């Protein structure tokens, strides 16, 4: 039961690590963690919810974010046709992805940087994940917009990259010639 008291902010130096891969099959304490994330993800979506135990609404979340520095991911998101993305991780990794880049209009905000930060957040338009689930099972996803989005932002957790490494530097707001630009 996670709440904004155990999420680390930007500044602390295990959000600049490389996280450490899980050794599968998981322990009963590595399965306690990742399970956590994902249910702190689905919970700080009920408004209710988070009120009542101080969360913030994140669609995903990576274990260096609780100051844990393991490859554990979870993702609870639903896309522009309604259809619900929702996984918890071990070991994630972008096998594949588009030449062809997209980003949120509105930029994005993480759970660990209380502050705006404007600009344009670039990322592949498509990729194909693999991991391994709570019970064993090793998924190959083929995503793409939002959805690929957020795993994108999660894996980057876990190899010590913020979102903000991905804003053009020189004018946070340069349209990309070719670039899906995602905001209605
Ligand atoms: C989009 C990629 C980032 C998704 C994950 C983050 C939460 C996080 O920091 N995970 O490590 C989130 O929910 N960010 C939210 C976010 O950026 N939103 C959520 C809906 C889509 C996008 C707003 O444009 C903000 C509002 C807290
Ligand atoms: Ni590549
Ligand atoms: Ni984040």
């Amino acid at each position: 039961m996670i709440t904004m008291k155990d999420i680390i902010k930007e500044g602390h130096p295990t959000l600049r690590k490389v996280a450490e891969p899980v050794p599968l099959p998981p322990s009963e304490e590595d399965k306690r963690i990742l399970q956590s994330l994902l249910d702190y993800v689905k919970m700080s979506q009920d408004p209710e919810l988070a009120a009542k135990y101080g969360l913030r609404p994140g669609i995903g979340l990576a274990a260096p974010q609780i100051n844990v520095s393991k490859r554990m991911i979870a993702v609870h998101v639903t896309d522009e046709n309604g259809t619900l993305y929702s996984y918890a991780l071990f070991n994630p990794k972008i096998v594949s992805h588009s030449v062809q880049q997209c980003y949120l209009t509105t930029g994005e905000g993480c759970l660990s940087v209380d502050r705006d930060v404007p600009g344009y957040v670039l990322r592949y338009a498509r990729i194909t994940v693999t991991g391994t689930t709570l019970d064993g099972e090793e998924v190959t996803l083929r995503l793409k917009g939002l959805p690929a989005i957020v795993f994108q932002h999660e894996i980057d957790h876990l190899n010590g990259i913020m979102f903000y490494d991905r804003i053009n530097p020189a004018d946070p707001f340069q349209v990309p010639d070719g670039a899906i630009p995602i905001g209605r």
